[PDB]
């Protein structure tokens, strides 16, 4: 009589064509615990859709689930993760950097398995841009055609943060709120109204098919991802032509500005509500392990979280797990866990009004207007 055990994961980690990770990994569990009786249901969902998903209802939810970690305080606010102790948060905090164990705690206690560190960077055609040319977005827009997702607020921040603007001081001041006002932030804004002006630049849609897409027909050439589209951009360019970069830097007022993306985690998680937390909590920890790192790397090319595989010559060889390091060194700010549910809902919003014809639409002449009205809704979803 086998327990069942339902499990959520990404299309990708579920697809036998690129080695069903997460299928592949319950299963070396189930092998290596044959105490437990136990068998597998999946449930395919983006990491970016989990804390939607079960948080609507977390005792209809999956069992075991991969999640990113800017969910983390809604997922607890909801009953929907469990703390974790034991051997399973000692392997947390011991096999991870403390920026990466900070991914998952909350008030002192870890609460998931890291299994990939959660952040972005520039993919591009080798056949377009030099190695020199991809260290400055303007040159870049010299030379070929630029995208960059606008209306995603995982992205957006970006540009702002480049130019001094806050989320919650460092990211751990909730009194603090958000600060995109004056003129540091309408600079931001005009330089996005100007990058909306250049005929070489080609807003992405809010996933990042449009880019992928461009990529192939050669109308973008260069395309701010992640690590779970590398086949896709290998693909798409060819893999002689792919080119793998951090993040650029950015002319405002004549200043060199840093980009500077999120960065955080994606993990493993265990529902409250699932009726074997023994199993599920082990199976959390094997499938953040390190054997299961190094198999999520080698089926799909996912770059590992884990220190002690940092030296692994595959990994330090590889252009997207190098690039991830370099953006984590010099090109990002640590992933609030202060719940940020305004900012991605007024993100979405602000992106799309810089294009050509929306309503609304954000201009030079209203740049700071809109400026404002952004920093006062964000603060305005705090009260
Ligand atoms: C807006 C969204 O930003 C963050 O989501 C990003 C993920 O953290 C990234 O990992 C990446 O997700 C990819 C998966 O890693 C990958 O395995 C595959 O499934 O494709 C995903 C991309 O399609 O990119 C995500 C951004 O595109 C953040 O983690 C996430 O929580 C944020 N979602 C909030 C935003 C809205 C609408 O504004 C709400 O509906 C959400 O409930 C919020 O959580």
């Amino acid at each position: 009589g086998k327990e069942t055990i339902t499990v959520m994961g990404p299309a990708e980690d579920l697809d036998d064509a690129q080695g069903a990770w997460l299928k592949t990994e319950c299963e070396a569990f189930a092998k290596a615990n044959p105490d437990f009786n136990i068998e597998f249901k999946y449930v395919t969902s983006s990491e970016s859709d989990a804390k939607d998903v079960v948080t609507k209802d977390p005792k209809a939810a999956a069992d075991v689930y991969m999640f990113a970690n800017d969910q983390l305080e809604p997922l607890i606010k909801a009953n929907a993760i469990a703390k974790l102790g034991g051997d399973t948060a000692e392997y947390v905090k011991s096999s991870n950097s403390e920026a990466m164990a900070a991914t998952v705690t909350y008030d002192g206690d870890i609460y998931a398995v890291p299994y990939t560190s959660n952040t972005w960077f520039m993919y591009y055609d080798k056949r377009v841009f030099s190695e020199d040319d991809v260290k400055s977005l303007d040159t870049m827009l010299t030379k070929g055609k630029v995208s960059f997702p606008f209306d995603n607020g995982w992205y957006l921040n970006a540009f702002y943060a480049a130019n001094g603007c806050t989320i919650f001081g460092d990211g751990t001041d909730k009194a603090a709120g958000y600060d995109f006002s004056g003129d540091k932030g309408t600079a931001v804004t005009n330089y996005i109204v100007d990058l909306f002006a250049n005929p070489n630049f080609v807003m992405d849609n809010n996933e990042g098919s449009l880019g992928l897409a461009g990529l192939k027909d050669g109308s973008i050439n260069a395309y701010f991802n992640g690590n779970w589209n590398y086949d896709k951009v290998k693909e798409a360019l060819g893999e002689e032509n792919v080119g793998v970069a951090a993040l650029p830097t950015i002319n405002i007022g004549g200043k060199d500005c840093q980009l500077k993306a999120f960065l955080g985690s994606k993990a493993i998680g265990v529902n409250p509500n699932c009726k074997n937390q023994e199993v599920a909590v082990k199976l959390a920890a094997f499938l953040g392990s390190e054997d299961a790192q190094l198999a999520h790397f080698k089926l799909r090319g996912q770059a590992p979280v884990n220190k002690d595989l940092a030296t692994n010559e595959e990994v330090a060889a590889d252009p997207v797990a190098a690039a991830m390091a370099k953006v984590s060194s010099d090109c990002s700010v640590a992933q609030p866990i202060i719940d940020m549910s305004g900012y991605w809902d007024a993100a979405t919003p602000f992106g799309d009004a810089f294009q050509n014809g929306a309503e609304g639409q954000i201009t030079k002449d209203n740049a700071a207007q809109k400026t404002e009205d952004f920093n006062t809704q964000l603060n305005d979803s705090l009260k």
